[PDB]
RNA sequence: AGAUGGUAAGGGCCCACGGUGGAUGCCUCGGCACCCGAGCCGAUGAAGGACGUGGCUACCUGCGAUAAGCCAGGGGGAGCCGG
C-alpha cells in the first residue's frame, strides 16, 4: 500500500510543485548515499530501506 | 636294466563376479514438413550492440542513472520480491 498515501500527495505537492519536487528529490537522494554509506560499512543497515527509497525517487520523479 | 607319476615362471580355452566404456530400449524442453494466420521497422533515432543496473550478483534474463524497474486503464483473486 505505501505508495497511495505518498504518490497521491506527491501530486498533491502542487504547492509549489516542480520545485519542491526538486527539492524533495535530493533530500530523498541524500538519504540514499546515507543508506548505501551504512550498507557499505556493513552491520548498519537492512536492505527494504534502499529498494523502497529508490522507487520512491522514481515516481517522486514524475 | 625298464616303465610311467608330480612341478607352472608364465600361457591357453571355459565359468563366475567386477572395472572400464556408453551401445540398445524407453523418454523429450527441441527439431522437421505442410497448412492457416499474420506481414514491415527507422531522425519521435531502427536493426543490432557497448557499459551499466540487485543489500550480498559469476552468468543468464529483465531493465536503463527513475536502471529485475515508474505512472495509469483493463484482466485476475492468494499469494509475491526472475532463473
Ligand atoms: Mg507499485
Ligand atoms: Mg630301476
Ligand atoms: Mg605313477
Ligand atoms: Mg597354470
Ligand atoms: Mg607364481
Ligand atoms: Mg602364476
Ligand atoms: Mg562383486
Ligand atoms: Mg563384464
Ligand atoms: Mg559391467
Ligand atoms: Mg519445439
Ligand atoms: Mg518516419
Ligand atoms: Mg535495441
Ligand atoms: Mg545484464
Ligand atoms: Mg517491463
Amino acid at each position: 500500500m505505501k505508495l497511495s498515501e505518498v504518490r497521491k500527495q506527491l501530486e498533491e505537492a502542487r504547492k509549489l510543485s516542480p520545485v519542491e519536487l526538486e527539492k524533495l528529490v535530493r533530500e530523498k537522494k541524500r538519504e540514499l548515499m546515507e543508506l548505501r554509506f551504512q550498507a557499505s560499512i556493513g552491520q548498519l543497515s537492512q536492505n527494504h530501506k534502499i529498494r523502497d527509497l529508490k522507487r520512491q525517487i522514481a515516481r517522486l520523479l514524475t
